């Protein structure tokens, strides 16, 4: 049984030459049968059914999608029965990078957003196609390998939508991560409808623009402060959508703001991106550019083929169960 920092990081035979990447626990790992390194994460849920969930709905998704621009499971790693069970390993893909290290470090050309852009809405036409909600996108969950190859990871906080239950009351919902959470979470939206994640990719193209996030809200509460402070003050339309009473006064409350041009904001970008840009980034969710739409956006005309942006063959549909349930999906990568 290998360690790694102070942990037992047990993948062997097939799986050697442990190197540390961060924080469960991943490792890059060579690949004794397709001679490559991998990726390895360390899953260690079982003790927090919260986590026993997510687990399940990452291997469940992840197993069921098959995209160029979603990250596969290799392979997952775990005891031969429920009692010996207490960890999962789950291999994919060695990627060089992430969107959100390469942002820290490097300036992105006007081509490589463009791609990168490209990449991100072909692969999430895929995810909405199977009437799935991704709901946590951030460049930290978009992969990149060394030739710029660009999946999606990370399905844990997904949900199958549900357009018909979405609405809710005002400062409850915490969906996706801060800086790219749709001002409706805040008002009146429990962030099952596919808007959701629009709004991330709008937020995650602001920041390919300029690498600095564009809403960077210190706490909870100052989120929509950052989001009306460039959008400006919602119109009476896009108000008379919000019947929530609390929400809707909210919003009265506010002093007029003005919009914040999006060519002032970003004076280097393209105005074809900044076009694209302003209709992702549409405070009403209802107004807010789809996917196959924003595939088809003149900005993206080099590489746009709806025949190459595939879709799903169908859409989808307590912690003792859920150990159960992962134990079973994780099944057909034992031996025979």
């Amino acid at each position: 049984p290998e360690m790694v920092r102070g942990q037992v990081f047990d993948v062997g035979p097939r799986y050697t030459n442990l190197s540390y990447i961060g924080e469960g626990m991943v490792c890059s790992a060579y690949d004794n049968v397709n001679k490559v390194r991998v990726a390895i994460k360390k899953i260690s849920p079982f003790e927090h059914q919260t986590y026993c969930q997510r687990t399940l709905r990452e291997i469940k998704i992840l197993l069921r999608f098959r995209h160029e621009n979603i990250i596969g499971i290799n392979d997952i790693i775990r005891a031969p029965t429920i009692e010996q069970m207490k960890d999962v390993y789950i291999v994919q893909d060695l990627m060089e990078t992430d969107l959100y290290k390469l942002l820290k470090t490097q300036h992105l050309s006007n081509d490589h957003i463009c791609y990168f852009l490209y990449q991100i809405l072909r692969g999430l036409k895929y995810i909405h196609s199977a009437n799935v909600l991704h709901r946590d996108l951030k460049p930290s969950n978009l992969l990149l390998n060394t030739t710029c190859d660009l999946k999606i990871c990370d399905f844990g906080l997904a949900r199958v939508a549900d357009p018909d239950h979405d609405h809710t009351g005002f400062l409850t919902e915490y969906v996706a991560t801060r800086w790219y959470r749709a001002p409706e979470i805040m008002l009146n939206s429990k962030g099952y409808t596919k808007s959701i994640d629009i709004w991330s990719v709008g937020c995650i193209l602001a920041e390919m623009l300029s690498n600095r996030p564009i809403f960077p809200g210190k706490h909870y509460l100052d989120q929509l402060n950052h989001i009306l402070g460039i959008l400006g003050s919602p119109s009476q339309e896009d108000l008379n959508c919000i019947i929530n009473l609390k929400a809707r006064n909210y919003l009265l409350s506010l002093p007029h703001k003005n919009k914040v041009p999006w060519n002032r904001l970003f004076p280097n970008a393209d105005s074809k991106a900044l076009d694209l840009l302003d209709k992702m980034l549409t405070f009403n969710p209802h107004k807010r550019i789809e996917v196959e739409q924003a595939l088809a956006h003149p900005y993206l005309e080099q590489y746009y083929d709806p025949s190459d942006e595939p879709i799903a063959e169908a859409p989808f549909k307590p912690k003792e169960k859920l150990k159960e349930l992962i134990f079973e999906e994780t099944a057909r990568f034992q031996p025979g």
